[PDB]
């Protein structure tokens, strides 16, 4: 296995995937990994047993489709996974934890969001739709561009939601287009 956290590249106290070559840190994995369980398999792996046990899973869909899901299981793993990849990169650091505003010339959000809120939200059940779950993901760097404005900062909410998009189109298998 390796000797880094997948997310995020740091040694430490890691957990090892049995199927697969990944190590995580105990809180860096989503969900956080499992107390007892041998073997254990990560996130990584539960998605593509996903995938291999429904092989049309991986046929285009329609977006608006995928939002009014219910949060059963199987879409409870995804949007899991989809909020690891996020931070997978490291531009996540400035969207995890809670906010602050206070910028000449600009006003806070009406509804701030970060990463661990959805993280949280996520472990708790509270979101009964993917489209729950996507909003507040959105939300987050939709607050982020418009309070920094014209300040060459937004560019990392730029970043990062592309991150999300790109990944919330691969794993939710959204039909290909120009
Ligand atoms: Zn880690
Ligand atoms: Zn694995
Ligand atoms: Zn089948």
């Amino acid at each position: 296995n390796s000797n880094i956290c997948e997310v995020c590249n740091k040694w430490g106290r890691l957990f090892c995937c049995d199927t697969c070559p990944r190590s995580f840190h105990e809180h860096c994995h989503i969900p956080s990994v499992e107390a007892n369980k041998n073997p254990w398999s990560c996130i990584f792996c539960r998605i593509k047993t996903i995938q291999e046990r429904c092989p049309e899973s991986q046929s285009g869909h329609q977006e608006s489709e995928v939002l009014m899901r219910q949060m059963l299981p199987e879409e409870q793993l995804k949007c899991e996974f989809l909020l690891l990849k996020v931070y997978c990169d490291s531009k996540s650091c400035f969207f995890a934890s809670e906010p602050y505003y206070n910028r000449e010339g600009s006003q806070g959000p009406q509804k701030p969001m970060w990463l661990n809120k959805v993280k949280t939200s996520l472990n708790e059940q509270m979101y009964t739709r993917v489209e729950g779950f996507v909003q507040d993901m959105r939300l987050i760097f939709h607050n982020h561009k418009e309070f920094y404005r014209e300040d060459k900062f937004t560019r990392l909410g730029i970043q990062v939601q592309d991150i999300f998009e790109k990944n919330f189109r691969n794993i939710f298998a959204i039909q290909e287009t120009s």
